[PDB]
C-alpha cells in the first residue's frame, strides 16, 4: 500500500481503533518459532517489566505493581511521578517516590539468560529494555548489544549544569526522601531560593540532580534512535516479552520492523492494539525453558534444571495463539 | 533523515500541518535550476490550473476564477458543487453547473508544451496533473507519461450498476442542465422517480463523469505510478498550483528528501518548503528557462516568446519574481 515517511516521536509517552499490521499466513505455530530460531540471525529482541517480576521486582500496571501503589497513596494520577514536565516544576514529586522504583543488584532471571543464550549463539540483533532495573549487563548481555530504551540509574545528572555522577552516589540521599543537589550549583540554587532570578522565572527544579531514567515527557537516550535506524533494515525476527506495550515509541517498534518479519509475543496477557504472529500466553521464563528445550538448546542459568523438567501445556486458542501452563 | 515508520497515504480527494522539509543548502539559485535540468533524467512535474489560465480557461480559486463565477450560488463552500456525497445525494446540485467545466479542444500553451520538450528529451519521467481539461493530449504528452490524477471527462459511470461509457456521450445532456441517465438502470429509476423507499438516493441510475470529486477516491493510475515514481525521480517541478488538495498535495511529501523541488507560480506555496521558488506566469517563466538551457518549446508562441525579455529580481533565498517587458 501506498505510504509516506511518518517521523517518530522520540519524547516517551503513552502510545496511549483496529491495528493495521497483516500478520503472516505462514507463522502462526510454536513449531513455526522453533524453526525460526535455528535459522534466525539477527533476532530483536524487546522486553518489559514482566522479565523482572520472577524476582520481585513489581511491574507497573498490574495488581501489585507500582501504579496501583502510588494511586494508594493519594496522587490522583500515579503517572504524575515520571512525568518530565512535572519533575521540571517540582521534583518532590519524583523523589517522594524513588525508593520505590530503586532496583536491586547482581540478579537476573532465566528470561534474561535466553536473551544471553541468543547473543552467544551470535543471533542476538539487540536486547531493546524498557526496564530500568540495569539487570541485563550483570545477565552477561554485552554493552553493544543492550539498549537500555528508558535509561537507568547507573548515573545522574544535574537538570541546571549537566554534571554526572555514578546513581549510586544520590541513593542514600532517596531512601531518606532528601533531594540530591549538584554540589556546583548549590551556591546560585541557595541564591535563588533581578527578574530574571526570581519567581517565576526559576524553577523548583534549578540545581536538582535527576537520576537518567527516562521520563514521560523526555527525549530517549540517543543510543535508541541511532540503533534502531539500523537494526530495522537488518532485524529478522522480533520477540516482544513481558511489557503491555503502551508506552512509545518503543511501542512503535512493531511497526518499524518490515511487514515480512515475524513478530512473536511472551506474556500472560495478550497485547491487543498488536497483532502479533504467534503469541505465547503465560510465564515468560517457563516459556523461555520450554522453546530453548523444544530447541534442543539449554539457558545458562542456575532454575534450569527444574524448569526443563516440568510438564509444559500448549492449548490452542484461536489461530496463532496459545495459553501456556505448567 | 528523522527515523520513521510508514503511513499510508489516503487515497481520497480532500480539500487540505506545519511543513516539515529541509530545503536543499546547495541548491537555491536560477543557475543550480538550469544546471539540474542537463543532468536530470526522472523529473516529475506536478501541474494544476493555472497552466491554462493563459488560454483563457480560468483557475479555481482567483479573483475570476471558477469559484467567482458561481458565488451566485450563496455556498459556504463552493467546493461543494464538486463533493460527492453531494452528488451521491442530490447530483442536480452539480448538473447545474457541470457545464461551465466542460474542456475545450485542440489548445494547449507553452507551458504544456515544456512538458512536451522534455518528453522528447527523454527527461519526462511522469506528468501529474490536477486538470480535468485533458489539453496535455493535444500537446503530445503520451497517455503512459500522464497522470489525470482527478480524472476527465473521458468516460462517465452509472453510479449504481456501474456501466462505463464515452464522457462525450453525456455534453448535451450537461448543456442542457439535464441528469444524464443510466440505460440500464432507467426502468428501476422511473419506477423510483416517476412507494419509493427512503433509502434509495436521488442518484440512483445517474452517470457521473468519470472526474474524481472531493470525498472520492482517486484513479488508479495515481496511487500506482506514484509508488514507483518516487523511487527515480531526480527533480520535482510543481507548477500552476495552490497545491491545496490531497493525496496529490502530499507528492511533495513523499519524494526522497534529497530531490530538489521548484515551484512555477504566480504565488508562493506557503504551507510547502521549495528550493527554489520562481514567481510570475507559467508560459513566460518556461520561456525564460528553456531560453537558459538553450532549449527550445516547440510551440507556435516559440517565437514571440523567446523575444522577451525577463527580469529575474532574487527576493529571498531561493525566491525570484521573474517578470517581463
Ligand atoms: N514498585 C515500583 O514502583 C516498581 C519498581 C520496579 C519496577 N517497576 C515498578
Ligand atoms: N475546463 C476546466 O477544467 C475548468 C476548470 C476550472 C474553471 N473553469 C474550467
Ligand atoms: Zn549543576
Ligand atoms: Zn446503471
Amino acid at each position: 500500500p501506498l505510504a509516506k515517511k511518518q517521523t517518530v516521536r522520540l519524547i516517551k509517552d503513552l502510545q496511549r481503533v483496529l491495528c493495521t499490521r497483516l500478520r503472516l499466513s505462514n507463522f502462526f505455530t510454536i513449531d513455526h518459532f522453533i524453526q525460526k530460531l535455528h535459522t534466525a540471525r539477527k533476532i530483536l529482541v524487546l522486553t518489559g517489566a514482566g522479565v523482572s517480576t520472577s524476582l520481585g521486582i513489581p511491574d507497573f500496571r498490574s495488581s501489585e505493581g507500582f501504579y496501583s501503589k502510588i494511586k494508594h497513596l493519594g496522587l490522583d494520577d500515579p503517572q504524575d511521578v515520571f512525568n518530565y514536565n512535572i519533575f521540571m516544576h517540582d521534583p518532590s514529586v519524583f523523589y517522594n517516590i524513588a525508593n520505590m522504583v530503586l532496583p536491586p543488584e547482581k540478579i537476573y532471571s532465566p528470561l534474561h539468560s535466553f536473551i544471553k543464550m541468543l547473543q552467544m549463539k551470535g543471533k542476538l540483533l539487540r536486547n531493546y529494555t524498557q526496564n530500568i532495573d540495569n539487570l541485563e549487563s550483570y545477565a552477561g548481555i554485552s554493552t553493544d548489544k543492550l539498549v537500555q530504551c528508558h535509561g537507568s540509574f547507573a548515573t545522574a545528572t544535574c537538570v541546571t549544569c549537566h554534571w554526572n555522577l555514578p546513581g549510586e552516589r544520590i541513593f542514600n540521599k532517596i531512601r531518606n526522601l532528601e533531594l540530591p543537589l549538584c554540589p556546583y550549583c548549590y551556591k546560585k540554587r541557595r541564591e535563588y531560593f533581578s527578574m530574571s532570578e526570581r519567581p517565576p522565572y526559576i524553577l523548583n527544579s534549578y540545581g536538582v540532580l535527576k537520576p537518567d531514567i527516562t521520563f514521560f515527557g523526555e527525549a530517549l537516550p540517543n543510543k535508541f534512535h541511532k540503533s534502531i535506524r539500523e537494526d530495522i533494515l537488518e532485524c529478522d525476527l522480533l520477540i516482544c516479552i513481558g511489557t503491555s506495550l503502551k508506552v512509545a515509541p518503543v511501542s512503535e517498534i512493531v511497526n518499524m520492523v518490515p511487514s515480512h518479519v515475524p513478530q512473536v509475543l511472551i506474556n500472560r496477557d495478550p497485547v491487543k492494539h498488536a497483532e502479533f504472529d504467534l503469541s505465547l500466553l503465560g510465564y515468560c521464563d517457563d516459556i523461555a525453558a520450554m522453546v530453548a528445550q523444544k530447541c534442543g538448546w539449554t539457558i545458562p542459568h542456575k532454575k534450569w534444571n527444574d524448569l526443563k523438567n516440568k510438564n509444559f501445556k500448549c492449548q490452542e486458542k484461536d489461530k496463532g495463539v496459545y495459553v501456556v501452563t505448567s
